[PDB]
């Protein structure tokens, strides 16, 4: 009955002057510490967001607990006169950079504005740091360079939240989950579909992935080794929608609702998958965190995939949080204290009152493999 013990639960936002909703989480594994964001709102409502926080936690190897500082704003995630929303976080192994992809909207317009009107307003930017997150560039508005001609295409659109993805192909290329409502009938309302940002220069350049061939928002992705991308995103058909790419994110050859993966109504809600070392036939497996409820967001449970991306191969949920539960990102961090895979996670908790940090192992979550 009661909620996985795990090694650390900590509030790290709570409603105060102000509301905090979307949270990412980043693991600097040569820092050894984590990087959580959230959107700073001035109430629950979505656009009522303004700027992007950021907490850096260190993990303390003796104690095994992650000590966090204080927070404070991103100030360069922004643009004149807009909100900023979606915090999207990726680390660059290879030249050592650090994104923040967002999207800015003017002042308060809302999503339904640009949905009913199929006027898209909103922008696709970028802030780097090359001291880890402790400064950040001037922002950078991707629009042009990386939507451009498909921009009249959208009614409106959004990357992450949460996590992105540096590939282990040649390139080392930067894959960013993302999603856009799509003016594909001259009558019918415009269908969301998942897809990714793709770069081969570490940043320099962007162009679009293919759409999944289904009606879905909010997604991640993860790679599993041949190399495949799995993509895990969030719709309104109860259950989660699962495609994977064999040609790194371009296309979404497949694609499936995992039953065995509830989503409540009316939409949804957004979840968190990523992969990390199998601890034996397969060489990565995948965890992913979600609410377990089935007519509202609460329990947030964990999943495994021990051979994927086979949907499957899910398994039953381990409850990590009671009651309300909606957002999360998870985070691989390496070998914990007990030999096992160690994962941090970030959710929204107590109907959008607090974020909370989670950390757990995999001997923890699922002991039934050892
Ligand atoms: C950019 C934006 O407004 N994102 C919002 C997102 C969006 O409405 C949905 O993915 C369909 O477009 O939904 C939710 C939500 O708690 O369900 C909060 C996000 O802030």
């Amino acid at each position: 009955m009661a909620s996985l013990p795990v090694l650390q639960k900590e509030s790290v936002f709570q409603s105060g002057a102000h509301a905090y909703r979307i949270p990412a989480l980043l693991y600097l594994p040569g820092q050894q510490s984590l990087l959580a964001f959230a959107e700073q709102r001035a109430s629950k409502k979505d656009e009522h967001a303004e700027l992007i926080v950021l907490r850096r936690g260190d993990y303390d190897a003796p104690t095994h607990q992650v000590q966090w500082q204080a927070q404070e704003v991103v100030a360069q995630a922004r643009l004149d006169g807009h909100r900023s929303m979606n915090p999207c976080p990726l680390y660059d192994a290879q030249t050592g950079t650090l994104f923040l992809f967002f999207i800015a909207i003017p002042g308060q317009v809302t999503q339904e504005q640009q949905l009913q009107t199929r006027a898209n307003v909103t922008r696709l930017c970028q802030v780097t740091s090359t001291d880890h997150g402790r400064t950040w560039s001037s922002p950078r508005d991707l629009t042009d360079a990386a939507i451009g001609p498909a921009y009249r295409e959208w009614s409106t659109f959004a990357v992450g939240p949460g996590h992105c993805l540096q590939l282990n192909d040649r390139a080392r290329s930067l894959v960013v989950p993302a999603y856009a409502y799509r003016k594909l009938h001259p009558i019918q309302r415009p269908i969301p579909s998942a897809f990714c940002f793709l770069s081969h220069d570490h940043g320099r350049t962007w162009a679009r992935g293919h759409f999944v061939a289904q009606d879905t928002l909010e997604c991640q992705v993860a790679e599993v080794e041949q190399r495949v991308v799995t993509l895990n995103a969030r719709s309104h058909l109860r259950a989660r929608v699962q495609a994977q790419s064999t040609n790194d994110g371009l296309d979404f050859q497949e694609s499936q609702l995992v039953k065995k993966l509830v989503e409540p109504p009316p939409q949804g809600c957004q979840g968190s998958v990523i992969s990390f070392p199998s601890p034996r036939s397969p060489a990565q497996w995948l965890l992913y965190t979600h609410p377990t409820h089935s007519w509202q967001r609460a329990d947030l449970g964990a999943y495994l995939n021990p051979r994927p991306p086979a949907p499957e191969a899910w398994s039953e949920p381990v409850l990590l949080a009671k009651g309300s539960c909606a957002y999360s990102d998870l985070q691989s961090m390496g070998t914990g204290p007990d030999g096992s895979p160690l994962f941090g996670c970030l959710y929204e908790a107590n109907d959008y009152e607090e974020i909370v940090f989670l950390m757990f192992t995999l001997k923890q979550a699922f002991p039934a493999e050892y």
